[PDB]
This record gives C-alpha cells, sequence and structure tokens, in this order.
C-alpha cells in the first residue's frame, strides 16, 4: 500500500487528492488517521482503505483534552509512534506491507518509525514554498532566531524569494517565536532529517512561486504536486456550471444571487475570534451592502449576538460550514474574505476568485503579502495602530476588490493564476509530471 498520514485534523484532503492520483496510476492508498477520527467520521471510500493509530485519546478528541500544543504534540508522538510501528507490522502480517509512507513532516517521528521498519518515506508539505524555505533556512542553521526582515531581504536579493517581506509579512512562528514556542519548534523540525527521506513533495505549483519552488527543489529535493484538489476543479478529464453539484442549503441561497455578487467569508477551522473581533467583521460585512456567505463555526457561534445575526439577515447567510470549493466555483461568488490559510488560498486560485486577506499567523501573513504584491489577486486588511481590525477597514477592502479602480486588476490576476494552476495539474503539467514520476517509482 501507499500509506497517507496527514496531521490528525477538512485537511486530509490535499493528501487524499494526491492519493487519488496515485490510485489512477494503479497504486493502493490507505488513509491513516487516529482511532478517534476513524470511529467518529465517515471513511473516504474507494479507492482508499483506512487504518488507524492512536494519539492517546481513542474515545474523545485529544486536542480538546490537551489544548496546550506542546503537550498535545508530545502525547501524539508517544502514542502515535508506538501505534504506527504496530500498524506497519500488522499491515505486513495482513499481506499489505507498506511500500511508502507519505506523511506530514510536523510528525517527524513518523519518518523515523517508518524507516526503522524499512518503509520508504515521502514528506508532504502542505504550506507554500515561500514559508517552507524560511523555516528550512533556520533548520539548516543558515539563519538564526528570530528571523528578521533583513534576513528576508537577503533571500529576495539572492533570487530565492520573489517578494520583499516586511515585519508584518515574515512568518511569525520564526519572526516572533516567543509568542508560540511549540509552533516555532514544530515549524523548524519539519526539516530536521528531511534529507533522509526518499521523496519530498509540496502542495504548490511552480508558476505560482517560481523562485521559491526552484530553491525548494535544489535545497530539499521538494517536488511540486499541486494544487492537490479534485480533478473536476482543475478541468482534468482523465478518469462555468459545476457538474459536482450538491444539495447543501447554502448552495440554494447562492443560486438566487446575481453573478459575481457574493462575498464568501471564512477564517478557517483553527483560529478563534473574540466577540469584539466578530462584531467588527460582521458589521463590516453588513456595512458593505453586498450579499455575503459568512462561515461562523459551530464552536464559535455562541459569540454572535442576536442583534448581529439579525443585521446579517438582510443580505447575508451565516452557516457553520460550507462546501467551500463548490462555493468558490459558483457563478454568484465575487470575492473571498479569507484568513489566507494555504488550502483556502489555493482553492481561491483554482476558481479565479479575488481575495480580501485577513491573516492571523502561521503561513497566512506571508501568503497575504504574496496575494497583494506579487500575485496581485486581492488586498490585505490594514490593522490600526493597536493591531485591531476595524469594521470600516473590512468594508473598505470589500468595496475595493468589488468596486474599486483596481477591481479588474485583481480579477485579471486571479484568472491568470487559475489557468496556470489548471495547466500544472493537467497532463504534462509541471505538477502532474512529478506525480507521475512518484507513481512510477512506487509501482
Ligand atoms: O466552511 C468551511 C471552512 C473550511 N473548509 C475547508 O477547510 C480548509 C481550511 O484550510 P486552510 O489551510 O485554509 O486553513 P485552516 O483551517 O488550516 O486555518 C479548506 O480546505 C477549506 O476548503 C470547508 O470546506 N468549509
Amino acid at each position: 500500500q501507499v500509506l497517507l498520514l496527514p496531521f490528525p485534523a477538512g485537511h486530509t484532503n490535499p493528501m487524499l487528492q494526491f492519493g487519488r492520483r496515485l490510485a489512477y496510476h494503479g497504486l493502493r492508498p490507505t488513509l491513516v488517521t487516529t482511532r478517534y477520527v476513524l470511529s467518529t467520521t465517515p471513511p473516504p471510500g474507494d479507492p482508499f482503505r483506512v487504518a488507524a493509530i492512536s494519539d492517546g485519546f481513542d474515545d474523545a478528541s485529544g486536542m480538546a483534552a490537551l489544548p496546550d500544543p506542546g503537550e498535545y504534540l508530545r502525547t501524539l508522538e508517544a502514542h502515535g509512534a508506538r501505534t504506527l510501528a504496530e500498524l506497519l507490522l500488522s499491515e505486513a502480517r495482513a499481506g499489505r506491507p507498506a511500500r511508502v509512507l507519505v506523511y506530514d513532516p510536523h510528525l517527524p517521528w513518523a519518518r523515523r518509525v517508518a524507516r526503522a521498519a524499512g518503509v520508504a518515506t515521502a514528506a508532504f508539505l502542505s504550506q507554500p514554498c515561500a514559508v517552507d524555505l524560511i523555516y528550512g533556512e533556520v533548520c539548516a542553521r543558515r539563519l538564526a532566531l528570530p528571523v528578521t526582515p533583513t534576513d528576508a531581504r537577503g533571500l529576495y536579493a539572492r533570487g530565492v524569494l520573489g517578494v520583499e517581506l516586511g515585519p508584518d509579512d515574515v512568518p511569525p512562528f520564526v519572526a516572533a517565536p516567543e509568542l508560540t514556542p511549540a509552533f516555532c519548534e514544530a515549524s523548524i523540525e519539519q526539516f530536521a532529517g528531511l534529507e533522509d527521506d526518499d521523496d519530498v513533495l509540496v502542495n504548490s505549483f511552480s508558476d505560482l512561486e517560481p523562485k521559491e519552488a526552484a530553491y525548494m527543489e535544489s535545497t530539499w529535493r521538494a517536488k511540486t504536486i499541486g494544487p492537490s484538489l479534485p480533478s473536476f476543479y482543475l478541468d482534468d478529464g482523465r478518469l462555468g456550471f459545476n457538474l459536482f453539484r450538491s444539495t447543501v442549503p447554502c448552495m440554494e441561497w447562492l443560486d438566487k444571487q446575481p453573478p459575481r455578487s457574493v462575498v464568501l467569508v471564512s477564517y478557517g477551522t483553527v483560529s478563534t475570534f473574540d466577540v469584539a473581533k466578530l462584531e467588527e467583521l460582521g458589521n463590516g460585512l453588513c456595512n458593505s451592502g453586498k450579499p455575503f456567505l459568512w462561515v461562523v463555526r459551530s464552536n464559535e457561534e455562541h459569540k454572535l449576538s442576536v442583534q448581529l445575526r439579525k443585521k446579517c439577515e438582510k443580505r447575508g447567510l451565516i452557516v457553520p460550514f460550507c462546501p467551500q470549493l463548490e462555493v468558490l466555483a459558483h457563478k454568484a461568488t465575487g470575492c473571498f474574505l479569507s484568513h489566507c490559510g494555504w488550502n483556502s488560498t489555493l482553492e481561491a486560485i483554482v476558481n479565479g476568485v479575488p481575495l480580501v486577506a485577513m491573516p492571523h499567523w502561521a503561513d497566512q501573513p506571508t501568503i497575504s503579502k504574496y496575494v497583494e504584491s506579487l500575485w496581485g489577486m486581492g488586498v490585505r486588511v490594514q490593522l490600526d495602530k493597536s493591531g485591531i481590525l476595524q469594521r470600516e477597514e473590512v468594508e473598505r477592502c470589500i468595496r475595493e476588490v468589488m468596486d474599486g479602480d483596481r477591481k479588474e486588476d485583481y480579477r485579471r490576476n486571479a484568472t491568470r493564476l487559475m489557468k496556470k494552476a489548471k495547466e500544472s495539474m493537467q497532463e504534462g503539467g509541471s505538477s502532474d509530471k512529478n506525480i507521475a514520476e512518484f507513481a512510477a517509482k512506487y509501482s
């Protein structure tokens, strides 16, 4: 089998989509998740098998149980490494010895476990080459902590980054590591021992990040294999209207709105917004006058007031979750106010949707700088002198992407990069070639 081990978390999907392409080439993929996830979510179905490891919490969410990130990661290491070793053996004794383990390098222990079982290893980077190479330069002891704008400027000048990153653009996990010690460590340790792997893969495409992808290839052997999204969305027949059309209620609401009218709004599945920040965001939405689809997760929605909910009835719809790809592909969608996590960003690119970037941390500040300055596909919200996002700024940015003098600039770039994304994943494209090379290596 090809074992697929994402970080246990929507974001099995990029690795799953990679695994679907390997199944097209005749390989046999297995999704490896936690016992808890395997008990409490439906499996992927054909062409996947499913298997499990433990993170120490088989009957409740370990992440909820251990909200301190270092504690959660040490527990997942201890239990995960034990149980992954047991799974490699049980697999072999069942007549399915693993050919290769494709794993998220936030799990380094998984590489060591697999290699000690004699199983080939393929790291799967799920963040942009621009961010990954900065973490790798710190891992390789070419940059000290903290990483500064001066350090990023050198990388720019040397042709490795394609844009000059300022203070609000460098990755905070290394530019302000004291804020998030575990996340600093996890981001750097991704790279420690990556040179031992058989393969290194990244969910990006070369045309998007050319200098950064070329440096990741030459430095870390990283091969671009994305955007790792469903083939439908990439216009790839091998096997405007969406033939993959669901029955989700929010989609029915979208069908009633005019073309390119709707603002999709999401800050993803991990960040939390306090009542004050929800209020700024929501009132900005309403003040814009645009139709909007606002994703407010079930675990966050207690923070929404009655009155702000009611204000959003006029032109908006609030949902706990949406089929984000299907939304972004819909003809009514005019822009995406996103935290600019990488998955959301790639989904916006593949659909040619302009962005309003509202980053928090992780990869999002850096991505947001690329969206506004290199890619040209949107704008970034400007925080006040106290670091607060104001309703007026939410509104301004929405209006500036939908109505401003540069409206066509952001759409033109979005559409340009859409086409290049689709090219990369179609037959003979830069990312398809690397997928086919890997499939043949493990056949
Ligand atoms: O209502 C939602 C919110 C999110 N997602 C999916 O969740 C992922 C979020 O990943 P991202 O890297 O953007 O941010 P994170 O959630 O990890 O911060 C993407 O694949 C989204 O399409 C979705 O399908 N529906």
